[PDB]
């Protein structure tokens, strides 16, 4: 198991513009296109991102390409954050995959409000962090996925992904 397989499991793969759990235009492997409600805005964004007139549809390779760049950006976004980096570097390899997944899902922004949980994770108080992490809009909005990530951080193993 690795980050790609793990997020591929959590985000699915769609080759046509779709709305995500929050109602926003997205495509491929969880790639957010825009928060605007204008489908035309979304198609534009898509064309800009792919480099061609897509008409709301992309290829698997196109989707995989967007994904790579997105994982990359996420990690990099972590390492660039001063509040984040130190937490991330204190963790082992599995748990680091769980940090990337949350950031990929919510942005470095969404994640900045987890301060308390971040501290517990840095302190390696797993069970405590897991409880703190559940007390959030994120777990209440996408519980099944939040569960798998939380278990991941709690255990340091890939069991929730089987
Ligand atoms: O979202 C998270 C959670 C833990 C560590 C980092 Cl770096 C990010
Ligand atoms: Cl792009
Ligand atoms: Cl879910």
């Amino acid at each position: 198991m690795n980050i790609f397989e793990m997020l591929r499991i959590d985000e699915g793969l769609r080759l046509k513009i779709y709305k995500d759990t929050e109602g926003y235009y997205t495509i491929g492997i969880g790639h957010l296109l825009t928060k605007s409600p204008s489908l035309n805005a979304a198609k534009s964004e898509l064309d800009k991102a792919i480099g061609r007139n897509c008409n709301g549809v992309i290829t698997k390779d196109e989707a995989e390409k967007l994904f790579n760049q997105d994982v990359d950006a996420a990690v990099r976004g972590i390492l660039r954050n001063a509040k984040l980096k130190p937490v991330y570097d204190s963790l082992d390899a599995v748990r680091r995959c769980a940090a990337i997944n949350q950031v990929f899902q919510m942005g470095e922004t969404g994640v900045a409000g987890f301060t308390n949980s971040l501290r517990m994770l840095q302190q390696k108080r797993w069970d405590e962090a897991a409880v703190n992490l559940a007390k959030s809009r994120w777990y209440n909005q996408t519980p099944n996925r939040a569960k798998r990530v939380i278990t991941t951080f709690r255990t340091g193993t890939w069991d929730a992904y089987k």
